[PDB]
């Protein structure tokens, strides 16, 4: 069977999936084009994805036909969703959802469902690359020119990933709730398919008690700290508390290893020659010692712990401390004997990883302390203001 209405041609046998409301998605064509083809029943929604589709990461609109009943929409066509591809890069696809959250929160567009199954996975383009991309602008709403909107409408989203204050409060939802939903999201893609608040049951229960636990994140481990840090953040029960989705494109959890040596360079040269009793150096030795394990001499290879011998200058309870030494072997790299060049890089790759693995804690306690100069422009690529 095949159904024509204007440009649009879709065979009804074809279905991507069932929405709400009779809505219906079908794989179809449009001007020669395959595209994926929205069946509604009414126009809100459509000129919100329309307005906010010229992002990379923000479906592409094509055309809207109408027969007496239904009105089409034909949109880009995609390979899956997120959901489906959680069984077999992962921090890029994240990284892509939240720019075009970014983008929607720029337009005072608030998608008020996000999931796993609404983010989609692009086909490849011309040079195979493949991104992620939000789509289902069936419940968004753009704000009055307010930063917050009333619950009246409803209680819109997908059960267990909606925020908190949406279900129960003084204070009207805002943007934030989309970032609790990432913040799940986030997490469903790094624990590959588990949910901070577990099984989908009790799942919005657990939501409204603020019981969330991550199993698959190692206190101990780097990779883990970081992206818990993170995590933690955006589904924090006080939305207030939650970054906002540029907030979340400036975190640790995006960068490269040049990125976050580079950090801990420009930190350190920071804070030298600051007063240990002001405010910035204070802050940062405040949490120290349990970073550091309370003697970083002893917890680094001998060849370098032989080599940081040239100065007794170097405090191993010290964090601004470690970060000098960091700072001190990384631009005299080349000149070191080559088993501290070994032990340590190569740089910048090697090197960061040489201490964040042996020093876990280190860039999530010294990124949170160094927000004091989080205005200066020095650390604007490292945070948002």
């Amino acid at each position: 069977s095949v159904v024509i209405v204007g440009k649009i041609s879709f065979c009804p046998k074809d279905v991507l999936g069932h929405g709400a409301e009779g809505t219906i998605v079908y794989r179809g064509m449009f001007d020669n084009r395959d595209v994926a083809v929205k069946r509604i029943l009414p126009d809100r929604e459509v000129q919100l994805l329309r307005e906010s589709d010229e992002h990379p990461n923000v479906i592409r609109y094509f055309c809207t036909e109408k027969d007496r009943q239904f009105q089409y929409i034909a949109i880009e066509l995609c390979a899956a969703t997120l959901q489906e591809y959680v069984e077999q890069e992962p921090i890029t696809l994240l990284q892509q959802t939240t720019s075009g959250l970014a983008h929607l929160h720029s337009l005072n567009i608030v998608h008020r469902d996000l999931k796993p199954h609404n983010i989609l996975i692009s086909m490849p383009n011309a040079h195979g690359k493949i991104k992620a991309m939000i789509s289902d602008f069936g419940l968004c709403k753009k704000l009055a020119v307010r930063h917050s909107f009333s619950r009246r409408s409803g209680v819109p989203g997908t059960e267990g990933w909606i925020a908190p204050e949406m279900l129960s409060c003084k204070e009207n939802p805002t943007y934030t709730v989309d970032i609790f939903s990432a913040g799940c999201v986030f997490y469903y893609v790094i624990s590959e398919g588990s949910h901070p608040f577990g099984k989908s049951l009790q799942r919005q229960a657990n939501i409204l008690l603020g019981a969330c636990s991550l199993d698959c994140l190692h206190p101990e481990k780097h990779e883990d700290v970081i992206a818990r840090e993170l995590i933690e953040k955006m589904i924090a029960m006080d939305p207030q508390k939650r970054p906002s989705a540029k907030h979340v494109l400036k975190h640790p959890f995006f960068w490269s290893l040049e990125k976050q040596l580079q950090f801990f360079q420009d930190v350190s040269d920071r804070i030298e020659k600051e007063s240990l009793d002001g405010p910035i150096v204070k802050q940062l030795e405040r949490g120290g010692r349990a970073v550091v394990k309370m003697d970083w001499r002893e917890n680094i290879t001998v060849p370098l712990q032989t080599d940081l011998r040239k100065f007794r200058t170097y405090k191993g309870g010290s964090v601004r401390d470690l970060l000098r030494a960091m700072r001190n072997k990384k631009h005299h790299y080349r000149e070191l004997p080559a088993e501290v060049r070994e032990t340590l890089g190569s740089l910048p790759d090697d090197f960061v990883c040489y201490f964040t693995s042996r020093f876990p804690h280190l860039l999530a306690h010294t990124y949170r302390a160094m927000e004091l100069c989080s205005h200066e422009r020095l650390f604007q690529p490292y945070y948002f203001h």
